[PDB]
DNA sequence: GCCG
DNA sequence: CAGTACG
DNA sequence: CGGCCGTTACTG
């Protein structure tokens, strides 16, 4: 509806992504976002800034762009920007690792393999640059879940595994396939992980672990690279949580998303004296005067999603309707 | 970058 | 801890 | 002025 505007705003808050100024990045995602959320046209200032997430300075670069049909500032962008993008889309390397490499010289992908000094991510990260870029057809992501659920339900047939992410919010393409698993009687969920991924690496599903803390009995999340059996199987990415029955409303919401819906939602929380987050939704919640957590307050018993939504006064919203 |  | 990551 | 999600979860 406004990608003639929006297409030369999403250059500039990638640019400003990469360069690490969050903030400002952050502000150009929600005025992008909504210009595309929106349906008529933008042709007016005064009509641009009447929209939420769009200020002054926003609306003269929409205006800017109707009138001369360009924005000079994309012809100011930092030539080092298309590096810093090149970076930073390595797994386990952020804006400071990016800016630290350019500042070292490196400029490639080669010169990274070839002298730069990788941690174990991001040497991870590296082999699978490609692979880690690319989405996958829904079918595939139903393939992963229905593996990672078989293997778990091997030991345990109590074990509740979700599909979760844009799976859940019914997409057609997938880029990390999200696990959540718990189970019914709010204990048989502790201590799986090393039994599961055991299971998994037993039958070479498992590739490459990135995030997996398996000295700990208390192990939340894996994050890791699997790949299905036989011909045409590219390696995908693979997020597993494990929580316990109770939090499974928030983790299973949480795990959803979007992104942007869950911190949209949890800023909402937050103004009304609340606070939400994958382990719970709580009530009476104290804070400082920088909108710190200082007091727990009490948790709100949230044995599903529709409930979450209606302790926050909002209407249930389907996963697809999250796709914020 | 926007907003309260 | 800072950095990076998850939705 | 100053928050912008989570007293979020690992890594080293
Ligand atoms: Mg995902
Ligand atoms: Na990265
Ligand atoms: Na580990
Ligand atoms: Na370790």
């Amino acid at each position: 509806h406004n990608l003639h505007i929006t297409e030369k705003l999403e250059v500039l808050a990638k640019a400003y992504s990469v360069q690490g100024d969050k903030w400002r990045a952050l502000g150009y995602a929600k005025a992008i976002n909504a210009l595309k959320s929106f349906h008529k046209p933008v042709t007016s200032y005064q009509e641009a800034c009447s929209i939420p997430g769009i200020g002054k300075r926003m609306a003269e670069k929409i205006i800017e762009i109707l009138e001369s049909g360009h924005l000079r500032k994309l012809d100011h962008i930092s030539e080092s920007v298309p590096v810093l993008e090149l970076f930073s889309n390595i797994w386990g390397a952020g804006t400071k690792t990016a800016q630290m490499w350019y500042q070292q010289g490196f400029r490639s992908l080669e010169d990274i393999r070839s002298q730069a000094s990788l941690t174990t991510q991001q040497a991870i990260g590296l082999k699978h640059y490609s692979d880690f870029l690319e989405r996958m057809p829904r079918e595939e992501a139903t393939e992963i879940e229905q593996t990672v659920q078989k293997a778990a339900q091997a030991f345990n047939s109590g074990l509740l595994c979700v599909a979760c992410g844009s799976y859940r919010r019914g997409k057609a393409t997938c880029g990390d396939v999200d696990v959540l698993i718990t189970h019914p009687d709010g204990r048989s969920h502790r201590g799986i992980f090393s039994r599961l991924l055991d299971s998994l690496r037993q039958e070479g599903f498992l590739t490459d672990d990135l995030v997996s803390q398996e000295e700990n009995g208390q192990q939340q999340k894996y994050l890791g690279v699997c790949r299905l059996p036989g011909p045409g199987r590219r390696h995908r990415r693979l997020d597993i949580i494990v929580v316990p029955y109770s939090e499974f409303a928030c983790a299973l919401l949480y795990f959803t998303g979007s992104a942007h819906f869950n911190r949209s939602m949890r800023a909402l929380a937050k103004t009304k004296g609340m606070s939400l987050s994958e382990h719970a939704l709580s009530t009476a919640v104290v804070r400082n005067t920088h909108g710190c957590k200082v007091g727990p307050g009490r948790v709100l018993p949230t044995p599903t999603e529709k409930d979450v939504f209606r302790l926050l006064g909002l209407p249930y919203r389907e996963p697809a309707e999250r796709d914020w």
